[PDB]
């Protein structure tokens, strides 16, 4: 292959953006510069459009193997290549679960197989995400397991977690945790706040998060091994982050698009496509959120891409499901009432999707230098446009973003010099 | 009744010490200052030695009801005299336990029927200490519950120590903890370090503690409810514990004397009497404890009295129960290793026995103001003295400083103008 991407804006190593070209031989990023001339590759001029390394997101539900129909390896790909990802990370929470070396294999299989895009699969901590096995992260890890959780639960036995750590910081290896305590619970569908006291419905606290990040904290302290945590959306979960990289703990976090855009104070009524968990919490949270984001407390964003059916999602939100479909969200969404908005440059909003997800991982991607794969995607700043779940190419329709004009929309995915996807009219 | 000590010393409400008397009328104190004249009143010359308020222990076991056998209210309080202590806080982890009405009624009976000194009871948050069902704490509020734990045990159900914090705070009492972990402990009878490391024995975790102080303070927060940590003893406690601090949490803390002496290095073998919960832990964890005790991360100091019989105590490190004496030994063992050896004055170690603990939980004690109780003990700050477990008041000979030259031994006690205790020859 050979192209040649003309007149475009990129950021510089320095965190800049500045205009210039971008060459692609044998599926790497061959020339970076301007004008760069190169008379034997196909042009293909962006006029002016951003050029950026692919999106890389560490946590998404792809369904497959399970629940075939809220979304499919290739179907859940090929959006999230429309939401310009190069990269994403499916989470365990499958049926069956990669919870051994078979499993582990017929999975590594789909994807080599029918995915439009990289995926590197989430190891299990427990067979069946049961949290009374330890699985066998040795395997896992031959099997190029990208990390080890049981996402959707939490580890509820302490002393697991303290294996979990031990062995996978041996591995050289890190711990993805949904944090979250049963007997905290309550059996809540949204936060315990003002708008489950208005409907009268059950809410969870937000102890039952902010525990479990302080608990697996010490245990990772203890275990000397890096531990991610995964969607943070209360106050106090940011604070006990942010006193534990104080004291040179290895410890990171993300948060999601929507927990830094919506509070419950925007949930219009008992509509379930404003149910999932973490749930939406306070006002005084959200701002927790920005803040941590802004200061460095909180390392990456990530989607939690969870796909569902509007049949499913069409019951009472008591009823329905948590999920909310992301992919095709993700950064128009957050250019729009992130960067427009002012809070945060334009600069800071790649970082979080690219460099930064991948380094907290050791991942040789989110950067456009010279020898690295050519994941790259083109975005259209200008152009504004509507959300509407008629278009997404995702199967997950659940989405509380429906009607909401933004800007910053990928035209074109391109994994390995191959392009995975392209608008249609661009 | 009229006493009058002359020619002594004492702590003003300054800081300094400086040469004063004091007067004795009616049970209380009538007068603190330099050269009283009181022709009618039996003077008493103390001879320069140190006039101080009854020390206050908020963390004791008198094993009484249940283990009359290890100890008795009467020789524990006389116990405590002899220590110097007027005011003791009795732990609930008895049988029965003061679950109820009816147990905590014949304890209170038990107690000004028998008690040497002044007694306030600790009322147990689940009962029998079970952590299945959680007491009343309005009625053993109403019959005069000092605070509620459930000592010698943790709460291992998040739900019921928030639910108990929730409801303790609507009380405005406080929720005093052990902090522990079941499924960290891994059978230990010692700290895991080097010395359980050197011996073949299991140990036990310093994360098996921090991991409980860690959640609890989340609650306590949520709950806005008076949280208070038993004999802290491990680095990460504190750490975690000056995190919730700074950001306002109502939380406080104490450390034992043998914490704030002794750490696994300084064990010389498999003598039980070294054997207690929690155990003494790496040099690290003690330097953090000073370090902490210093910069106001721990409130106070608590002996964690827990008399044995010389006979349980004999069978080996691995069935002998935890526990060691520390009525009779606290003042002179911290005057000794302590202030003696400059690590903090004797306002300070006055203080975090006296005022302190009464002004964190609302007591009248621990204060030589003109009006209050008299409630003093004499120390003798010169003359050197062999600890010798033989000459002990309480039935709990088990100590590990036997043979330990000190100074600063209480020679008499009073409490409420009556003689408690006096050291039986000058
Ligand atoms: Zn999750
Ligand atoms: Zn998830
Ligand atoms: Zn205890
Ligand atoms: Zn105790």
């Amino acid at each position: 292959m050979n192209y040649l991407f003309k007149n475009g804006r990129y950021m510089n190593e320095e965190g800049k953006i500045v205009a210039t070209d971008l060459l692609v031989q044998d599926g790497k990023i061959a020339k970076v510069a301007e004008n760069i001339t190169a008379d034997n590759a196909e042009v293909i001029d962006v006029n002016g459009k951003l050029i950026a390394p692919g999106l890389v997101d560490v946590h998404v539900h792809l369904r497959e193997p399970g629940g075939e129909h809220k979304e499919t390896i290739e179907t859940g790909t090929l959006a999230a290549a429309k939401g310009g990802f190069t990269t994403i990370c499916a989470m365990p929470n499958t049926r069956p679960v990669p919870d051994c070396r078979e499993h582990m294999e017929d999975l590594q299989n789909r994807i080599k197989e029918k995915a439009h895009v990289n995926v590197l699969p989430y190891g299990a901590i427990t067979v069946r995400q049961a949290g009374s096995e330890m699985t066998d992260f040795e395997t896992l890890k031959e099997l190029g397991a990208f990390a080890f959780t049981d996402d959707g639960v939490g580890v509820q036995d302490a002393s697991m977690m303290l294996a979990a750590m031990k062995r996978a910081a041996k591995l050289n290896m890190a711990v993805v945790a949904h944090c979250e305590e049963n007997t905290l619970i309550n059996k809540g569908c949204v936060h315990e706040g003002k708008f489950s006291e208005k409907h009268g419905l059950n809410g969870i606290p937000s102890v039952c998060e902010s525990v479990h990040i302080a608990r697996d904290i010490l245990l990772a302290e203890a275990a000397d091994c890096h531990y991610h945590v995964c969607h943070v959306s209360t106050k106090g979960s940011v604070r006990v982050i942010r006193d534990a990289k104080r004291a040179g703990i290895k410890v990171t976090a993300e948060v999601t698009p929507h927990h830094l855009v919506l509070c419950e104070d925007d949930i219009p009524s008992a509509d379930p496509n404003f149910k999932m968990n973490p749930p939406l919490r306070g006002k005084e949270d959200h701002e927790a959120l920005i803040e941590g984001l802004l200061d460095g407390t909180i390392d990456m964003i990530a989607t939690d891409h969870a796909p569902h059916t509007a049949e499913e999602k069409a019951q009472g939100i008591e009823r329905a499901p948590f999920g909310i479909t992301g992919f095709e969200t993700a950064f128009p969404l957050l250019y729009t009432n992130l960067v427009k908005k002012g809070i945060i440059t334009l600069e800071q909003l790649i970082q979080f999707l690219t460099e930064k997800p991948a380094d907290t991982f050791g991942l040789e991607a989110g950067r456009l230098k010279e020898g690295r794969t050519a994941d790259i995607t083109i975005i259209d700043l200008e152009q504004e446009e509507e959300i509407d779940p008629t278009t997404f190419l995702s199967k997950g329709k659940n989405t509380p973003f429906a009607g909401w004009k933004c800007q910053g929309w990928p035209v074109m995915t391109i994994v390995g010099g191959k392009i995975a996807w392209q608008k249609e009219s661009a």
